[PDB]
């Protein structure tokens, strides 16, 4: 019964993907982002200049008030507000309803992104990074716990306005070829996983493995960029730069402020390198690899001036809490999200990236050797 999912996701480019919800007796309807790095599902429930509509908890005959406050601060924005539980659904999902933990949002400091066309976010990781506490049952949980739901879902999010796929409670083989890989969860709190080398060109970054996970490494559909730590990045930009010297760019660029463009049509690709991402496998001393073409890690922005050019920002940054393999990273990939057996699982998407002499990939298996030594501790 997934054809009734697919395709049910939209989007702005670097705006997040959400899916239509509702809460509340009689049903409100409510776009709601698709946040695989956080675990509150949260509304706004007052007015907001970026927001068209909002929960309004007086007009639901099944709200009821936590008489609890809750704050979250993400890497981008934050947002306070008032906690209670009402009857929610998901239109283009399974067919039922469960009552789940809302977060009714009354203040927000840079959350809401103007245009966005989002009102809410669904926070699909675990108890253990809920706010206030890992008591606040995430609304995945009660899904599982309240249905016969299995417990996974998968994600295809499309690139560049935008569209997608979240399949609750299985996998869609029609949206995907090839073979899927899976990456063991290394632990249920965010989507932990462990990279074990990284590859730009074919050539070897040659760090300690550590590096790329310090301090941790995780799948975040919530976060636009490829975010490294401090060390990988300088080291990753260094690589890119060479690969690209034939024509330079300003500093900022680099630093995803300024954009690039060109002749519509003329934008060197050929010039960009891709980057291979070694995952952890699930037998001993073996790995898989993602490759990521610069189609994903150049996100195409609106133009800047009056001609009609192709302009883009690097779509990798700086991070001082560890990888994020955010949206532009999952863009390529059909990605399972298989709690149930504590991994996920990569393949490549039916709405793949298309160079003309290159290709995103997965690909294995691969020996590596040690590799419980690359997490952090
Ligand atoms: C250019 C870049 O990419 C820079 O960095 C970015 C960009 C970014 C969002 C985040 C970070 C962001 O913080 N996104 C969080 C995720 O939940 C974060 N997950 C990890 C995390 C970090 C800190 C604390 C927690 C707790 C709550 C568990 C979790 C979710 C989110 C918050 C606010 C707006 C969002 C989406 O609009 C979706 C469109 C993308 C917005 O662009």
């Amino acid at each position: 019964s997934f054809v009734e999912m697919v395709d049910n996701l939209r989007g702005k480019s670097g705006q997040g993907y959400y899916v239509e919800m509702t809460v509340g007796s009689p049903p409100q309807t409510l776009n709601i982002l698709v946040d695989t790095g956080s675990s509150n599902f949260a509304v706004g429930a007052a007015p907001h200049p970026f927001l068209h509509r909002y929960y309004q908890r007086q007009l639901s005959s099944t709200y009821r008030d936590l008489r609890k406050g809750v704050y979250v601060p993400y890497t981008q924005g934050k947002w306070e507000g008032e906690l209670g539980t009402d009857l929610v659904s998901i239109p283009h999902g399974p067919n039922v309803t469960v009552r789940a933990n809302i977060a009714a949002i009354t203040e927000s400091d840079k959350f809401f992104i103007n245009g966005s066309n989002w009102e809410g976010i669904l926070g699909l990781a675990y108890a253990e990074i809920a706010r206030p506490d890992d008591s606040l049952e995430p609304f995945f949980d009660s899904l599982v716990k309240q249905t016969h739901v299995p417990n996974l879902f998968s994600l295809q999010l499309c690139g560049a306005s935008v569209g997608g796929s979240m399949i609750i409670g299985g996998i869609d083989h029609s949206l995907y070829t090839g073979s899927l890989w899976y990456t063991p969860i290394r632990r249920e709190w965010y989507y932990e996983v462990i990279i074990v080398r990284v590859e730009i060109n074919g050539q070897d970054l040659k760090m300690d493995c550590k590096e790329y996970n310090y301090d941790k490494s995780i799948v975040d559909s919530g976060t636009t960029n490829l975010r490294l730590p401090k060390k990988v990045f300088e080291a990753a930009v260094k690589s890119i730069k060479a690969a690209s010297s034939t024509e330079k760019f300003p500093d900022g660029f680099w630093l995803g402020e300024q954009l690039v463009c060109w002749q519509a049509g003329t934008t060197p690709w050929n010039i960009f390198p891709v980057i291979s991402l070694y995952l952890m496998g699930e037998v001993t001393n073996q790995s898989f690899r993602i490759t990521i073409l610069p189609q994903q890690y150049l996100r195409p922005v609106e133009d800047v001036a009056t001609s009609q050019d192709d302009c883009y920002k690097f779509a990798i940054s700086q991070s001082s809490t560890g990888t994020v393999m955010g949206a532009v990273i999952m863009e390529g990939f059909y990605v399972v999200f298989d709690r149930a057996r504590k991994r996920i699982g990569f393949a490549v998407s039916a709405c793949h990236v298309h160079d003309e002499f290159r290709t995103a990939a997965v690909e294995g298996p691969f020996v590596t050797l040690d590799m419980e030594d690359c997490g952090y501790n």
